[PDB]
């Protein structure tokens, strides 16, 4: 998986990332003389502590093979350290939704939620807990294809047991997925706008939940509310979410 630097032509900055900016580029590779790629960069990669955390992402991504999870291409492990990934040419999901807010039909938003459920059902099948499911970590490969893209605390996405006890499980992933579904149906608006991170848990324990997005089908909003059961053991699993989303999507396409 090591790629010689000379094989990479660093292009335009596409977006921000957790450890540094992400660029598009070209990988002049034996298998393909001009492969379009994404290049993740890492500021402070001279710190062994940061460089280790950054490169853990590569190791994690390499374990997975799913149509809606971005693929690792390779790594450059000399400074400046880079991760070379599959390029999703339409970029970050939040920006995509905001920009195409009045061009994307309801069926598209539901499709994106369903596709993400397929990736998350796959991760569940491997007993892998993600811990940071949110629209910011989803990328857009085509108008009909999103991919999970990334492997201080995101309090406004987190399940109550994660905020209170730093417990992260398959069940807490489902709570976060419910929030991500809300975000999609809100065309990339953040949850709990105007609320301080410290006040979120109080509202959750008081039984408050994100309201039904405009134009959201009632079946879909109800699925979100199931994800937001206070008791983790009452939350659905991703097999059930996938199934229900598939039915909602088909219903919507039949309108």
């Amino acid at each position: 998986y090591e790629i010689q630097r000379e094989r990479i032509e660093l292009g335009r900055c596409i977006g921000e990332g957790q450890f540094g900016d992400v660029h598009q580029g070209i990988y002049m590779s034996p298998e393909n003389p001009a492969m379009a790629v994404a290049i993740k960069t890492c500021k402070n990669c001279t710190s062994d502590s940061v460089r280790e955390k950054f490169l853990q992402e590569a190791l994690t991504m390499r374990q997975f093979d799913h149509p809606h999870i971005v693929k690792l291409i390779g790594v450059i492990t000399e400074n400046p350290v880079w991760i070379i990934m599959e390029l999703c040419t339409l970029g970050e999901l939040r920006s995509f939704l905001q920009v195409r807010k009045f061009s994307l039909d309801l069926a598209s938003l539901i499709l994106y939620a369903y596709q993400l459920s397929t990736a998350l059902a796959y991760l569940e099948s491997k007993r892998f807990v993600h811990r940071d499911i949110a629209a910011r970590n989803v990328l857009v490969s085509a108008t009909d294809c999103v991919k999970l893209g990334d492997f201080k605390l995101p309090i406004k996405w987190m399940a109550p047991e994660s905020i209170n006890f730093r417990r992260f499980t398959s069940a807490s992933d489902v709570w976060m997925f419910g929030v991500c579904m809300w975000e999609i149906l809100m065309h990339g608006v953040k949850p709990f706008q105007g609320v301080k991170n410290n006040d979120v848990i109080g509202r959750i324990e008081n039984g408050e939940r994100l309201p039904m997005p405009p134009n959201c089908p009632p079946t879909l909003y109800s699925l979100m509310t199931k994800c937001w059961a206070y008791d983790p053991s009452r939350r659905p699993r991703f097999t059930e979410l996938k199934a229900q989303l598939s039915t909602i999507l088909e219903e919507e396409k039949l309108q």
